[PDB]
């Protein structure tokens, strides 16, 4: 086997997406490897550059075919180099952009933690051994947490294993372990956006729906909750291009949730806390008659799915 | 004729799309078939790159063109290489990314079930007949059930057909039959979504709209009807964003079609039980005793009939 | 001249799109002519795969480049194929994938009928002389009844004509004669889903308009009318995604407009009825103090028109 | 230097854009000049197509290339073709589509008259004098009064123009004047579409926002004008897709303000005039009992202006 | 080392956004360098189309790979061109056309003072060190003012850096330094958009908050803020699409917080100017009958807001 070098240097990790799970990464890769010497011209190192490298892949080099494992898509390639040295080492160094995808787990969303995946893999060799993930990292988001959403702490995790692909069994089945560079990158979402746009108008939505008791006549009283009803719908869309279809339910939707929950028991507590009268006069029936305790009790039953 | 087995690794079918019924597939082929013998460097098998690939062509030796029948515009093939081996078999293995398209059935929307196909087949030859297809799916199905909005049952179903094409008619008879490699995964929706989006708050503004029938006041039994016509018009934009244009209502639209009229019949049977009778300025008296049963109760009837 | 027999087979018509009346299209061409005769390996046709073809034209074969009229954005090709036959013949087969642009007219726009149309011509030679055209249309979409949005009726209609170029006139004016064939395939709209989303609403909203005569409190039958027209303008953004910027009116754009009218109307006839100086009567038995004759009188002012 | 004719066949011109003041032009271009005499196979004009050209240029011939000056991104250039004639002179067409960009003026919005530019211009050579130019345009002018949004009006206007070039002038000093050649086409908007859109139901508004003055119940007064607001705010988004965030008013911008304005003096003059004192022992409660003089005294504020 | 002099020329910077802090820049670049004396065809610089350049770095030409850093995926370079000299020379030069990105701070949004950064740097070489960077910038400063969103104001300023790359110390660790150019561009937004459609209807509705102590029925006192709520929520989602999710309010942002807390407070004052009946049944006209002394400490709070 030949042993090759890896060195990751990550440029801007941007255009992060939940819709998706998706996040777009831009950098540079330098493998490096070992073969056998050769003549170059002078006495120096040999640069090759981005169409040159075909001319020598054609008289008989060998340079790999290193891909991206978690990419949707292929990575648009910018500028390409190789270095021939004469005492016999090569490495080849490549500009690489990509559309990465992950798996993300939004039960806690706004406060959320996530991890940016890079798997690395050689595509035709199984024997060619990556010996040694180096990862550089010159982001921006980790010194600007005020303007960005994504803080990122740490530095990175570099682990090299081996992957047993049973489809290369046409090739003899005891020759398909692939050697694998996955390098993690862990990130904390900034939630100070959605503590002012979907926790505190939605609060104060829910917690405005209980005061319709204040009121003289029921007949207003249906209006007045059927006019919450409507801001309450208002801020079912607004939370729809948030997240994607997902089938457990996040601390905004249990929110929205509560929001038709307290609304609605609000009607079927105003409307048999007077369908059950006994003089015939509006605000009766031990609930709308002293109006000076109940309109305050009713408001810790939703601190129960606060708390 | 000569015989080509084919092998099909998936790797991870995201980016389903009701809307056009299609989805994206990332993954593998590997077509093996056997030819002449031929001396390699050393003793070895001898691969050949992306590039290299299309020196090998010109020199005389058959590589088949391989295509994907129900994609939407042609896929994004990643690497791609050759092994030749020196008895006389061929391996092309090569990394596939298409946007395939199939037919989906809505009838029932939320509760829903498809299956994703494959269909690969030679482009230029009739005599050169595929042997079989091996899939090997490990895209995830246990853990899958709690973030993806499918789920994959079984394993997977793979058989070769032989179809006739009439367009190449101009060519001999016989010579019009190519075959072809189906490959059908089938899927379930994770309808724990639209329970509590769709279902739960316009099943609630269905019931709590013909409680107006528990009021006094004939002149705001209307707007309180206006508010929930208001109501559902806001739900009903809110579904032309998940299903395509349809000519056959699903589940949820027929919550929209039974949350107009059960609001306008409302109307319709307020307004025929408000002047039941030809004398009085004010409202009908003999009628607001019986609204337990007319009004009010028929529509108990609406959803135990239907239902 | 050469005589040249194109076949097109229609494999499927999807991605229909009004907003700017595109569609797109795939399938395959077989163009087929005759040379001069040859000498070929064996005695068999030679068929020449993708990459080969660039190769046989350097040695000087003879390949037209057609092209296709009315593409928007040039199409995305997939394989090719030559198949030189010995005798002299020569038969280019290659798949096509593209979005063309036809002229559609919404003047009655729900119930629709449009004819999707390929053009297909020469490029650089005038004496090259299309001979018989030929569709294979088994498409998925005519076997369709309540699948897709348009069905099929006919599939196939197919005409050779001549154009004549003025900007090529560099040339002898007698030279620019440009054979080509035109394909169209009749398709016909699905109605059934603008019924119960924007007939059916509407149809509703219209005749709940006028319902507001049945009151007696004009103090509130000028904000029950507004409580309306905050619906129908609800439906007029529903509207403005299945639509272009169109002058002329279609139905629904009627339906709103009759909406609007209505509405505004109503609200006059109230205001006339009670105060101004074009009556001067101060609240006569008119269409509020009325319950029969008034309300179902203004059902024959919208009943009035025919389209 | 040496003289090329160009000639110019617009195809047609769709896809306008004004949210970023773009339109997409499909035509084709004819450039002849004159060389060197040579031998051609037989005694015939030598058509060379898309790839054979590349191969011409290595030997020597001498072909320009021409850019498109005010293009977004690059052009999709279809087919290409050289027409080499013996006598000496040469015939480059090639089809072209791309995305150009002009400036638009939309002060006064539904009754614009933009314009289509084209600027073609050589991108290597000073001393390659374009003589003459015509543009051969046959898109829909008088048809395309009904269907398409633009009228195009004249259908043509060419100069020939010199650019001096600064960032050139690493180059001897008379060497950096460029010749062009600038296509200027008449647009017109067919504003049939914004009148039954966004006049005539904001008009409708604005003339039923003072009709709350026709009314006695200032409890209420503040509610029907509070419902007017949410319209007026509802047609303030269905304008904010047409125009590209102008600094000035156009005509739709103005009627929103206007709806703004209006409400916010009827709100004004009704609380300022409900309170209004008599004489300062008892309120003055017949200024709104007066409804013939001061409701439509009100008309008269909007119509002041004089656009 | 190569002394290599650069000059910029900037065409139009469009497409700018704020979502995602991009700007499509379009220009040309003018590379140029002393090589080696040469022969070339008569006495004239040797020009070099697109294609033809490719061919001399195959026989020995030495033209670097200059690459953009702040470049989103990969520029759409057009034409290219090579301008040999027979004194030595050479000039490389280029047309090139991208989306850069640099970092954006809203803190005081509609105010802004962004600008616009490009970043040349060599790709494979750090003894190749660029002299003096030109920019020729006709980007309109006077007349441009009145259309797009962003005057640009003043010269572009350059600088000439040297970058150390750690990720690179296979090559010699004391050869990792390479030179970069950097063009800053000032910009500044326009700010006549946002004052009456953000700020002047969101003013005028927080203005119109407070005027609802002017009533008499409480009954109907809470109704009126519940429809304010919902215009000051439909002011919530305009807003939406000109942000990203930024964590600091900007202006706009923080007139919806007060929007939200100035009803809010107004419900919670108004509730309690009922509750100190010790009640909150049995509405009394002791709030109405003096009008002018008492409730003005609710109005007093609430011009606090602006000072």
């Amino acid at each position: 086997p030949v042993d090759v070098s890896v060195s990751i240097f990550i440029n801007k990790i941007y255009g992060v997406n939940t819709l998706e799970q998706t996040y777009k990464v831009d950098g540079y890769i330098v493998a490096q490897w070992t073969g056998k010497p050769r003549k170059t011209p002078g006495d120096k190192p040999l640069i090759v550059e981005n169409t040159q490298i075909e001319r020598w892949i054609n008289n008989g080099l060998w340079v790999p075919a290193l891909e991206f494992i978690n990419v949707v898509g292929s990575p648009d390639t910018g500028n390409k180099r190789l270095m021939l040295f004469p005492d016999g080492r090569v490495i080849y160094n490549a500009r690489f952009l990509g559309s990465f995808s992950n798996d993300m787990d939004f039960r806690l969303f706004p406060f959320d933690r996530q991890q940016f995946v890079l798997e690395l893999e050689p595509f035709s060799y199984n024997n060619q051994q990556l010996r040694f993930s180096d990862i550089q990292v010159y982001t921006e988001n980790i010194d600007n947490e005020e303007i960005d959403e994504w803080w990122i702490r740490g530095k990175a995790s570099t682990h090299i294993s081996d992957i047993r692909y049973d489809h290369l069994s046409s090739v003899q089945p005891n020759q398909n372990e692939f050697s694998r560079i996955t390098v993690r990158i862990d990130a904390v979402r900034n939630p100070s956006y959605y503590l002012w746009s979907f926790i505190l108008p939605l609060g104060l939505i829910i917690a405005a729906s209980w005061s319709v008791f204040w009121l003289e006549s029921f007949s207003e009283r249906l209006q007045t909750s059927f006019t919450l009803m409507l801001t309450v719908v208002a801020y079912a869309f607004y939370t729809s291009n948030i997240l994607p279809r997902l089938p457990y339910t996040t601390v905004i939707d249990q929110m929205i949730i509560a929001g038709y929950g307290s609304i609605f028991a609000a009607i079927l507590l105003i409307i048999f806390a007077h369908h059950r009268q006994a003089n015939g006069v509006e605000d009766d029936l031990l609930i709308q008659r002293c109006r000076l305790a109940f309109p305050l009790g009713f408001l810790a039953i939703g601190c129960v799915l606060v708390i």
